[PDB]
């Protein structure tokens, strides 16, 4: 076994000397750097760059892509149920069975989900046994694809880093038993998705590139009321619809440019899985700024969030601005919900900001369905925020 850790060393010496000084402070406070690489890119751009653990993050994350695996490789880690929209537990950590009922439960929660994953992970490349730390009951069996970065590295004890940068759907579950303990084996793939996250500049190239030329593959009614949207007209349209104004107060005039801007979205749709994010106001989700529920400073409000909006759908009946990058904007600052949508290939959708005039916009089509697969929540200074794992479905 004695060439696994020698083995780590010699791919520690692949690593340049600012990569290495990362990975050592890694080896000191782990835990906490990893909570910064799941939540860092939804801050503002200065407060990315002025955080005192932005630059080392850069650097680990370097660090992990000198290392790209050549095949599939499967990985082993433990992970907290409440991970995967389970909040309770699959049993209590004194006990050793799991009941029948609860692994049908679990099932339920995961089929046919796309789960977001994010930021610096340790795995093992064996099953864990008796000596390994197992802190929770749920063991996740992934199947990273080929090109992955993996960083073996030594801390008496080898370990692999990963950085986690996609969707997983877990495909079948499994009971184990390890020193008499038993265990839900999840057993995952791996689904991409271009996200962005904070690079906006990379996210404006790539909308740029797939829209430019969008403008004039429209008809003439189709650019004049896409204009007309995105010089203030959404106000009047977004309302009427939200209002169900087709039905009780109609306006043809609006219903016609509903029709021509839901047509120029289906002109060319999003050529590959795409995920953007939108700032939430509490009305979208069937409450006021003034609401008590919406203190998420209060678990009992998160809960009951959770509750009411996991394994959801959330329908929209107004048109959808998102962007395609997850920072903060001083527009939305004081919004508490980050919708994080994953965008089908082949959805309606249109980068907007391709058109010369204002950011980073991509409008999605009015009456859209998210599937609510995840809900999780951060701190922006005292403020608790909320992102809304999402999935656009047909």
């Amino acid at each position: 076994k004695e060439w696994e850790r020698k083995e780590a060393e010699r791919i520690e010496q692949k690593l340049e000397r600012s990569e290495k000084e990362a990975l050592e402070s890694y080896k000191k406070d782990s835990v906490e750097i990893s909570k910064y690489s799941q939540t860092r890119n939804y801050f503002y751009d200065y407060q990315i760059e002025a955080n005192s653990r932005e630059k080392e993050y850069k650097e680990l994350r370097n660090a992990i892509s000198k290392n790209k695996i050549d095949k599939p490789m499967y990985v082993y880690y433990f992970e907290s149920p409440e991970k995967f929209a389970f909040n309770k537990v699959i049993r209590t950590e004194n006990q050793n069975e799991i009941s029948l009922e609860k692994f049908n439960e679990f099932k339920e929660t995961i089929q046919n989900k796309l789960f977001k994953q994010d930021g610096f992970k340790d795995i093992s490349l064996y099953e864990p046994g008796k000596g390994d730390e197992k802190p929770t009951p749920l063991l996740m069996h992934l199947k990273l694809p080929r090109n992955t970065g993996m960083l073996p590295y030594t801390n008496n004890n080898v370990s692999t880093l990963i950085e986690q940068g996609y969707s997983i759907k877990i495909d079948k579950i499994v009971r184990i038993v390890i020193d008499g303990k038993h265990y839900i084996k999840a057993e995952a793939s791996v689904v991409s998705s271009l996200d962005f996250k904070d690079d906006v500049s990379k996210g404006d190239s790539w909308g740029k590139a797939n829209y430019n030329d969008w403008s004039n593959k429209l008809t003439p009614n189709e650019l004049a009321d896409v204009n007309d949207y995105m010089r203030g007209g959404y106000t009047a349209i977004n309302n009427y619809l939200i209002s169900n104004g087709p039905v009780n107060n109609p306006n043809p005039e609006l219903d016609s440019k509903i029709t021509n801007i839901e047509n120029a979205l289906k002109r060319e749709p999003i050529p590959t899985n795409l995920t953007v994010y939108r700032r939430s106001g509490p009305q979208e989700f069937g409450l006021t700024l003034t609401s008590p529920e919406y203190d998420f400073n209060k678990l009992e409000n998160i809960d009951a969030f959770k509750s009411k909006w996991e394994g959801q759908a959330l329908s929209y009946p107004n048109f959808i601005s998102t962007s395609i990058g997850s920072v903060n904007m001083s527009a939305f600052a004081k919004r508490k919900i980050v919708l994080r949508i994953t965008i089908p290939k082949g959805s309606p959708g249109a980068y907007l900001s391709a058109i010369p005039g204002y950011e980073y916009e991509v409008l999605l089509n009015h009456g859209s369905k998210f599937k609510i697969n995840k809900i999780d929540s951060y701190k922006d200074g005292t403020i608790t925020k909320l992102i809304v794992d999402a999935t656009l479905i047909p």
